[PDB]
């Protein structure tokens, strides 16, 4: 994430890191205790998830890991376009709560009017390099029309925008899958974006998670 700050560390109970090959891959949110939604293109084999993380280079008392036992990945996700970018990951066991490990509700009014957000994650920051230490920043949705401005022919109702035209603070690599958060509930999922990344004048695009509630309450019960 760009041009943001390091989070406070009982901020993000419900983030989730995804790791492949001993390395960060994506980020997560925890929706319930044995499901982590994604994105869809943070798919790989033997993917690890970590509840309760805040700083990677220190071990935490709050840290739990977890094996993925199933990843169900949207029928008709399109990896070109980004279509459809969402995944859920059922874990191997329900993971076990406290103030450092809660799921997030989900929004599932597409007309919510709380327009101030926030993003967080692990991904590469301003100076190009990775954080130990798990970065927030608040960023605002913009309408679908400035959006689709800004990318002509390329966004679907199955997207939000959202952005900072003041300092550009944005999400970045590293950070997909990990929450758009508005008004305490989830709005959306780090999906793609400017590159190098920065808001400023082409927002972040975000899987519009309002849209998957019938899905992903269909997948879980
Ligand atoms: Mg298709």
């Amino acid at each position: 994430l760009v041009h943001g700050g390091p989070c406070d560390k009982t901020s993000h109970p419900y983030q989730a890191a995804l790791y492949t090959s001993g390395h960060l891959l994506c980020g997560g949110v925890l929706i319930h205790p044995l499901w982590v939604l994604t994105a869809a293109h943070c798919k790989k084999p033997n993917l690890q998830v970590f509840l309760g993380k805040h700083n990677l280079r220190q071990r935490e008392s709050s840290q739990e890991q977890s094996s993925v036992v199933r990843a169900v990945i949207h029928p008709d996700y399109d990896a070109a376009s980004h279509d459809q970018d969402i995944m859920l990951l059922r874990l191997a066991r329900p993971a076990k709560l406290s103030e450092l490990i809660q799921p997030l509700p989900l929004e599932r009014d597409c007309s919510a009017n709380t327009t101030s957000c926030h993003i967080l994650g692990w991904g590469k920051t301003a100076d190009g390099d990775f954080p130990d230490t798990i970065q927030c920043a608040y960023i605002h949705l913009v309408s679908r029309e400035e959006c689709e401005h800004a990318y002509p022919g390329q966004i679907t109702q199955n997207m939000l925008c959202a952005g900072d035209e003041k300092y550009g603070k944005d999400s970045c690599q590293g950070d997909s899958g990990g929450p758009l958060v508005c008004g305490d509930h989830l709005r959306g999922l780090v999906s793609w974006g400017n590159i190098p990344c920065g808001s400023k004048e082409k927002p972040g695009v975000y899987t519009n998670v309002c849209r998957y509630t019938n899905w992903i309450q269909k997948t879980i019960q």
